[PDB]
């Protein structure tokens, strides 16, 4: 395989949130804008 | 070349279509198809 730069590939953006139990909310001691990626990293195969 | 796992890389979502020349949706055909347009995505070492 080849794999991205940075061994991830697309991610989309996620912010933190804590529990309030079974309700969520926004964790502002989180960014707000961070990039995961779901599942394995991107690859091509040679 | 490097390939995409599943050889094909970016499709568009194609519905199938059939001559009635007039053509219109044929309903025993996906509506919602991943088809290439092309050759495969590529990269090249």
């Amino acid at each position: 395989y080849c794999f991205p730069l940075d061994a991830v590939g697309r991610t989309d953006t996620y912010q933190g949130i804590k529990a309030n139990q079974t309700t969520w909310t926004k964790d502002d001691s989180v960014n707000d804008a961070n990039e995961i990626g779901k599942g394995n990293p991107f690859a091509m195969e040679i």
